[PDB]
């Protein structure tokens, strides 16, 4: 189905034999060492805990997005009565519950799993400080800055290879290495988490799945780095050579942490800046781990980028942007066709107005430097009642975000995310008006899909108020504010 709010306001955009074989002994041994070292590193200072029912309730009520009934499933003491029961089973080492019932069972499982392994996300075990290479909890407003730090590290090009169907390439060996978490746990906690882990052995909820994919991808890049640096090679794949074991152990212990900070890793998405370009041909362990690269012959050298500003990560590239007061932002950027395309899809008049509004406010926060999106966002916001709370999923590409899910003034939240809470903004002086929030540079805007300079869009910009009026009329008699004369 089509969002008719974005539709009526974006007129120019109209006419647009199974696999993962288990690894060989050599590779399994190196991964084992690497995953042993990484777990010990991620457990450095934090210590595991169970997550509470209250925490789960708080987590259900915010973002991201089903949940219509989740909120409703929680306060029902019959739901915590099945949960109580199934938890009592998990503690024996038995599981079975993983309409009313066959929805409660599904949601219960998510709680049990959040109770037992939730600490990985909630305490940011994969956050950059704790994981060195991870980026958990960072919005798009932060990631570019991380790419600029990674690119700051001297060496080869920056690589960013995708895997050919990641979840498909997880081996039993990856699973056992992930399951070492258990060794960090004791008591009930350990029994409960053991029950959750032993479920995929018979399919996690993205809560845990992201943490575990990131953990595993971090390790995979560590191994590919070792091989690029000549610590291991082709002759170590089947069986590790004469005393390479300790060479590998001491390589982890003395380089692991530095090398982690040459990475930005989100689930199956990774960016790595190795010591040199030998990395481009380090494919022996990679391929034998079944982590085959997408869209490239098994043994062709990888290619990388020189400029951090064009490396893709979480479907965006990132750019430096100079504001009128001389300050520099680093901002996300992706094809504008994909951005408007996504907002024109509706996955009810109020509900779709509220979703258009979240797309608009999402754009105002993340993609304000795009001329068309800034204009379209204000049209949307002008056409949807001021008091309608933005609703619905706008972030496909599940990272974090959601600061746009509000009724608060968008200049105020822009200031909070881009200045006040931006740790890469030294000078904390606020921006007083939208006109001081910068655009990207005509030529760059045009490069990423802008229609500026086009006729269809000229007559759209000039007539925009007619379209806004048309949407106001369909939605009906409500309070509207004009945001067009802040452009
Ligand atoms: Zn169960
Ligand atoms: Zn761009």
């Amino acid at each position: 189905l089509v969002n008719g709010v974005v539709r009526l306001l974006s007129k120019p955009w109209d006419t647009i034999d199974t696999k993962a074989p288990e690894p060989p002994e050599g590779v399994k041994y190196v991964l084992n060492e690497t995953t042993n070292w990484l777990w010990a590193f991620l457990a450095r200072e934090k210590r595991p805990r169970m997550c509470s029912r209250e925490e789960f309730i708080r987590k259900v009520n915010s973002n991201a997005a089903q949940w219509r009934s989740a909120r409703e499933a929680v306060e029902d003491p019959k739901f915590w009565e099945m949960v109580d029961e199934e938890r009592e089973a998990h503690l024996r080492g038995e599981c079975h519950t993983c309409s009313r019932a066959i929805w409660f069972m599904w949601l219960g499982a998510r709680f049990l799993e959040f109770e037992a392994l939730g600490f990985l996300n909630e305490d940011h075990w994969l956050g950059r400080k704790n994981s060195g290479g991870g980026v958990e909890g960072l919005g798009l407003q932060k990631l570019g800055y991380i790419l600029r730090e990674v690119g700051t590290r001297p060496g080869g090009r920056i690589y960013a290879d995708d895997t050919a169907g990641w979840d498909t390439r997880i081996t039993r060996a990856d699973l056992e290495n992930e399951a070492k978490v258990l060794e960090l746990l004791d008591g009930e906690h350990r029994r409960l988490a053991r029950a959750i882990i032993e479920l995929t052995y018979r399919g996690s909820g993205q809560v845990v799945t992201y943490a575990l994919n990131t953990f595993t991808n971090l390790a995979v890049q560590l191994v590919r780095m070792m091989e690029g640096e000549g610590v291991i090679g082709p002759d170590d794949v089947e069986k590790l050579t004469k005393g390479k074991g300790p060479k590998v152990r001491t390589w982890l212990s003395e380089n692991g942490e530095e090398r982690l900070s040459r990475m930005a890793v989100s689930g199956d998405d990774c960016v790595v800046k190795p010591l040199d370009d030998r990395f481009a041909t380090s494919l022996h362990f990679l391929n034998a781990m079944s982590k085959v690269r997408k869209d490239i012959q098994e043994w062709k050298p990888s290619t990388g980028w020189y400029d951090w500003q064009q490396v893709p990560f979480c479907s965006n590239h990132f750019t430096e942007l100079i504001m009128k007061d001389g300050r520099t932002l680093v901002t996300p950027c992706r094809g504008q066709d994909e951005l408007v395309g996504r907002a024109r899809i509706s996955p009810n008049v109020r509900d779709t107005a509220c979703l258009a509004k979240s797309y608009a406010q999402m754009w105002l926060l993340l993609y304000f430097h795009r001329r068309d999106l800034r204009l379209m966002a204000n049209a949307i916001c002008s056409a949807v009642p001021v008091n309608w709370v933005p609703t619905g999923r706008t972030t496909w590409s599940i990272h974090a975000g959601g600061e746009w899910m509000t009724t608060e003034d968008m200049l105020e939240v822009w200031n909070r995310v881009w200045i006040e809470e931006n740790e890469w903004m030294e000078d904390k002086t606020p921006v007083e008006k939208w006109s001081d929030v910068p655009y990207s540079g005509k030529r760059e805007d045009i490069w990423c899909g802008s229609l500026i300079g086009t006729r269809a869009r000229a007559t759209w910009a000039e007539n925009i108020q007619v379209a806004i009026n048309q949407v106001r009329s369909i939605i009906g008699d409500e309070k509207y504010v004009d945001y067009m004369s802040s452009l």
